């Protein structure tokens, strides 16, 4: 069965048949739609037709679907799971597991480059200090001096699900959030739970708006341990405006290299818990989200007063105005400092030609349209006009949930 | 079964029932979302008609009561005997009151009780269906202080004997495709423009050439007839700082009047229904003007504005978008004509689901369309969770006239 997309700019219309490779669900029924919806141990039982299933799928890629190193392999893991109850993936199968992954993330604009990510293999990791290690290699890599390259980092699979790694920060480099006495906030409002959390391991906040929050981060099922990333490895970039030269007086400044440190990654049945990784920002997730979000830095109002606009009524678009000048700084600041980023034009319609690619060679390309389409001038960017089709396929990345609500305190 | 949506800005979470009530389909699976998708009987008659009345009769608190029951018979008597039947002017009122309620793409449902209904069953020629036409357009524009209405004409019997307004808006612009390969006037109307040549009309073959109804009575042939051209209130398009604005030559209609969609109450189907409210600025400044396949501004614009278009990340889209939305806006207001900005009209909207939350239990939210095309996440609706779902009664689309007309 054959479902067809819309392009409603360019009239193009596309074929899906991907879907049908589709098992996990989508949170929707025949009588409701929960597209935005943000958030809609395992047995030997279940385990080996995940993992038979992932197998097949990237022995066809290597295009020895049923060969004997395909059949063999099917084997071994088979064994290896009755005797051992989990099952260890090949270097080869780890990479495209994780290059799969990323290329099913259907909420992602940046999957044009899907198949250039950089894979670190950190499964012969077995501390904390360990981890800190590996995750700072990541992080040198990635950064690259400002011409970022995308990359994972991939700790030890879940087992007991007892002894799980976890970055417990939801990207590896985050500002402190800081909740003061008088209900105010100091930095970035949505980390303060997290920020607590460290000072309550021992952190020394120097509570700034712009502190660089430590690494809290658990290896095997272990109480977490706090370390700091090493400030010549942090690369960040002032934000100034190229035309108004006040705005560099608000002192901002944003980090470089964004890196989801809070995500799981499954392959063939496996869960790795800790998987950090990272691209580079398109600009708006920035400029507007984490500036201009009321719960975020929400620069709007003090921006608008400097440019003085009429702020007196909505409909004379100050904050629109405002907006636009702030996504104007922020992709002024990254181009000056030569580091990578993209503009949410640029990147959308690479997404489209990605995704038109996608259903010509692999028959579809699951993409989520409430994610997909840019926080500001949706219209203007091409994906807005185009009809998606969200659904799940594997390997892919999951939410997890924090693992302070979870972790077993060992003392 | 028990649904919760949370506003991700405020930590706001709200409890849906309101959806188990749903009856139609969604297009989406277990499997598949189809949320982007823009287009995803005698023994079926009195089951949609029990239905309907049950929550008309409940909405008046009178549910179970002998004046309900009875009626239930009557129309049950009228199917059973006439194969259809015929809505009380009371529940005509609240049915299409109703269909606008439970319009999940509409951000403007805060106003849904305030609709005036105009009743055209009595309608049976186009030159009628004209005048009542013409009617509403003078009562809801309103000299610029425009109010909401529909008026409903006969409905659908045998579906040989339809009542359709061709038209998608009773006030659109033409268009006309030129030797040159480019397109003058409105490109999205370029076939209906056709249409009406074809059918006689003399186009003045401009940029903003006000379009005539294309009326159909009773399945009969559809009639051309223009619209008083003072019945059109139109303003011009100015920004409040840039002069050199006014000589892009840009105006715009103020009534935005539905006319294209099927009204289905009771499972009668009102196939002609035009209704109208309003204009939220970013539909025209964002989408009329600035879409590619519209009237598609922005390239003009950036260049009155000397920006710089040499690179996609200076912005020069974005920055003459806000520009031509604040001239629409600035337009409107100067002139006295009623719109609403994204942001007022989005802020409304999440008080009227707070309302409908604990007042019905629900709202059924199409988070695609209730956001608008620009500034997404600086509007509320951006961070709110919303439920999508089917009730009735409501307004559906219906294959364009002329691809199911028998000549
Ligand atoms: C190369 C530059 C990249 C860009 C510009 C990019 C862009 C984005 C954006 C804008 C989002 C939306 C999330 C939000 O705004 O809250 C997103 C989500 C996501 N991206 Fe990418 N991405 C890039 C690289 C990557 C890489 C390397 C991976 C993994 C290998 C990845 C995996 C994901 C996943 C799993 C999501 C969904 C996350 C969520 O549900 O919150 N992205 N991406
Ligand atoms: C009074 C002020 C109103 C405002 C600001 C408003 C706003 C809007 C907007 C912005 C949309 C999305 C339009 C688009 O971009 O295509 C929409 C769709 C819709 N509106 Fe409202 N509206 C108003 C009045 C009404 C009235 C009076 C009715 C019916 C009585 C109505 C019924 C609908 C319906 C059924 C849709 C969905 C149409 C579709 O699926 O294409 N609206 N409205
Ligand atoms: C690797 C990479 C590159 C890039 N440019 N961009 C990204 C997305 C992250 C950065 N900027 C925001 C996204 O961060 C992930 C944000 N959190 C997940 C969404 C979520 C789920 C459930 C509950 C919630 F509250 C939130 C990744
Ligand atoms: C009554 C009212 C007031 C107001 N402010 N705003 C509105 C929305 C209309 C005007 N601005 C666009 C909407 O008109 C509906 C346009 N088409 C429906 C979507 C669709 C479906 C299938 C195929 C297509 F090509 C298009 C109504
Ligand atoms: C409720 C709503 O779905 C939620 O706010 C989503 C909308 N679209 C998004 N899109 C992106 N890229 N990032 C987000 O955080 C969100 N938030
Ligand atoms: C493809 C996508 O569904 C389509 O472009 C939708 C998106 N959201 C929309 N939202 C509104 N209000 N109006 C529209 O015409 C559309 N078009
Ligand atoms: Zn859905």
């Amino acid at each position: 069965r054959f479902l067809k997309v819309k392009n409603w700019e360019t009239d193009v219309v596309l074929t899906d048949t991907l879907h049908l490779k589709s098992t996990l669900e989508t949170g929707c029924t025949e009588h409701i739609c929960m597209g935005s919806i943000v958030l809609p141990v395992r047995t030997k039982d279940q385990l080996f037709p995940l993992a038979k299933e992932f197998l097949d799928q990237y022995y066809s890629s290597i295009k020895r679907f049923g060969s004997k190193a395909h059949m063999d392999r099917l084997e071994e893991v088979n064994k290896e799971i009755e005797s051992t109850s989990t099952y260890q993936l090949k270097d080869t199968e780890l990479i495209y597991g994780a290059k799969h992954a990323w290329r099913n993330a259907s909420r992602c604009v940046g999957r044009i480059q899907w198949s250039k990510l950089q894979v670190f293999d950190a499964r012969d990791c077995t501390t904390a200090h360990g981890m800190f290690n590996y995750i700072c290699n990541h992080v040198k890599y990635a950064t690259n001096k400002g011409n970022l390259r995308s990359a994972i980092t991939i700790f030890p699979q879940r087992t007991d699900g007892k002894h799980d790694f976890r970055v417990w920060n939801s990207q590896l480099i985050r500002y402190a959030g800081y909740k003061q006495p008088d209900g105010s906030t100091l930095g970035d409002p949505a980390n303060v739970q997290f920020t607590e959390i460290c000072i309550q391991q021992g952190w020394k906040a120097p509570r700034g708006r712009f502190d660089v929050l430590p690494l809290l981060l658990q290896a095997n099922g272990n109480d977490p341990e706090l370390f700091q990333i090493p400030p010549e490895l942090v690369l960040e970039v002032p934000i100034r405006h190229p035309k108004f030269d006040w705005f560099k007086d608000l002192g901002l400044k944003w980090y470089g290299l964004p890196a989801v440190s809070n995500m799981l990654l499954e392959i063939g049945g496996l869960e790795f818990s800790a998987c950090p990784f990272s691209g580079w920002y398109m600009g708006t997730e920035i400029g507007v989200r984490n500036y201009c979000d009321n719960s975020r830095y929400n620069i709007l109002e003090e921006v608008a007063k400097k440019m003085d606009l009429d702020m007196r009524k909505t409909s004379s678009l100050w904050k629109d105005q405002a907006l636009v000048e702030i996504n104007i700084a922020v992709l002024y600041s990254f181009q000056s400092d030569k580091v990578t980023i993209v503009d949410h034009h640029s990147a959308t319609e690479s997404f489209i030609k990605h995704m038109e690619n996608e259903y010509r060679c692999r028959g579809g390309c699951p993409a989520d349209w409430v994610w997909i389409v840019p926080p500001m001038s949706g219209s203007i960017t091409p994906v807005f006009h185009q009809e998606m089709l969200n659904y799940r396929l594997t390997p892919s990345f999951e939410y997890q949930p924090d693992p302070w609500n979870t972790h077993v305190w060992k003392g």
